[PDB]
């Protein structure tokens, strides 16, 4: 299994959309469960403090085991600005394919600033 967010970027005003482009591939022998898209606050030792707006861009069943999508993602215009978080913290936009019924997973999780480009 395998997923990229083709088209990154490295930052965003909260209230904008992402337009993602994202290849993913179940892979041989997998049946692909979901695409799931979420912004995630990590720590300094990448574990997840805070998740808003999780996303299933591939969901349900006889969907394609591969493809490349195109997927509108929102980062909601009140989540906290990047320099606004606890020393340490950052954000992450986990992006991740689940195959064989959450069995296994890959992810193309990159990361992300959030600011106000008035400021
Ligand atoms: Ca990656």
């Amino acid at each position: 299994q395998s997923i990229t967010w083709n088209n990154k970027q490295t930052d965003i005003q909260p209230g904008e959309t992402i337009p993602l482009n994202i290849t993913y591939d179940a892979g041989v022998g997998n049946t692909v469960y979901y695409v799931s898209v979420v912004l995630q606050e990590m720590n300094a030792s990448w574990q997840t403090q805070n998740n808003y707006n999780t996303t299933y861009p591939v969901s349900g069943s006889n969907q394609p085991n591969a493809s490349t999508i195109d997927f509108n993602y929102t980062i909601d215009s009140n989540i906290p600005l990047s320099e606004n978080l606890p020393s340490g913290n950052f954000y992450l936009l986990k992006i991740f394919i689940s195959v064989n019924t959450d069995g296994a997973f890959a992810n193309d999780n990159t990361q992300i600033t959030l600011l106000n480009n008035l400021e």
